[PDB]
């Protein structure tokens, strides 16, 4: 038998009740929501996210999230987050709408999950399945290797697949990662990034880039460019499915056309 799912339509919402915040660090948490039961499971795909739905100081907020937690957990469903803080950053005095608020949220609140959404599905060893829009059907592309962009939050969709490949020993895609962020310490999920290099090394290649780069690296510095493409996704000859996540300037001016460059078929890269 299978575990009852909680998501059985998209177009219902489902107020969970948040039962654990961790502070992971100043502005990261971990929020653990229950299911329904402690013997459901969530009914997420790997490749699709779920929304969270607010009102937030009196207007409508909706977000899309990938857990860290998987079809595999029964009862819990766990999200990593950035916290947007006011009065941080200079571009961005508000803060985040979203991430604010779940900051604010008590032990016992709700909030609103729909799902699962996303034009990629993965199917396993190598085999994706993307639409080009929902009603449109999807290309059931087969690849030997992955390449993966992310930037800050854009991270847990590529942590999401990476996981489902590494977890079957009978699935030989290999994923090369290039994971950029502001900062050394704005860096989402590094511990446990480090703990698949450290045990599937042969199928996951790992590799950071650092807007502005701390005393002590041993990576790269700067946007996203084409030598880093170069170096750290897989060459265009071997035709990797490329997926990218991150801020729209980035996947616009860094990724795009320096995939490009490359030789990677632009209109192929999909984008979270
Ligand atoms: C498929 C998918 C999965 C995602 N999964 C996750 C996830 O697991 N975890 C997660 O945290 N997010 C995830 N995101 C990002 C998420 O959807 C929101 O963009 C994020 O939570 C911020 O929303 P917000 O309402 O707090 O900010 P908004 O109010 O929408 O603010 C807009 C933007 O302003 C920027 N900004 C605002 N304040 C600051 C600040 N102090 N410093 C730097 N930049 C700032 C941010 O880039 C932010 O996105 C995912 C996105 C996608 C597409």
């Amino acid at each position: 038998s299978t575990p009852a799912i909680t998501l059985e339509n998209p177009d219902i919402k489902y107020p969970l009740r948040l039962i654990d915040k961790e502070v992971v660090n100043h502005d990261t948490r971990r929020f653990r929501f229950a299911l329904p039961s402690p013997q459901h499971i969530l009914g997420l795909p790997v490749g699709q996210h779920i929304y969270l739905s607010a009102r937030i100081d009196g207007n409508l907020v909706i977000r899309p999230y990938t857990p860290v937690s998987s079809d595999d957990d029964k009862g819990f469903v766990d999200l990593v987050i950035k916290v947007y803080f006011k009065d941080t950053h200079p571009k961005f005095p508000a803060g985040g709408k979203m991430s604010q608020y779940l900051e604010s949220m008590k032990i016992g609140d709700t909030i609103e999950f729909r799902g699962p959404n996303g034009l990629l599905v993965y199917q396993g060893k190598g085999k994706f399945a993307i639409r080009p829009d929902k009603k449109s059907s999807p290309v059931i592309k087969t690849v030997k290797s992955v390449g993966m962009i992310a930037g800050g939050t854009g991270i847990t969709p590529m942590l999401q697949v990476i996981r489902a490949i590494m977890k079957d020993p009978d699935d030989h895609t290999v994923c090369h990662l290039l994971f950029a962020n502001q900062t050394e310490k704005d860096i989402l999920l590094r511990p446990e990034l480090e703990e698949l290099r450290n045990e599937h090394s042969a199928r996951f290649k790992l590799w950071y880039t650092v807007d502005r780069a701390p005393e002590a690296w041993d990576y790269s510095q700067g946007f996203v460019n084409e030598e880093m493409i170069r170096d750290h996704l897989p060459p265009p000859e071997e035709e990797p499915l490329v997926l990218m996540c991150g801020p729209p300037p980035m996947i616009q001016y860094a990724c795009l056309p320096n995939l490009e460059r490359v030789g990677h078929p632009k209109e192929r890269c999909f984008a979270f």
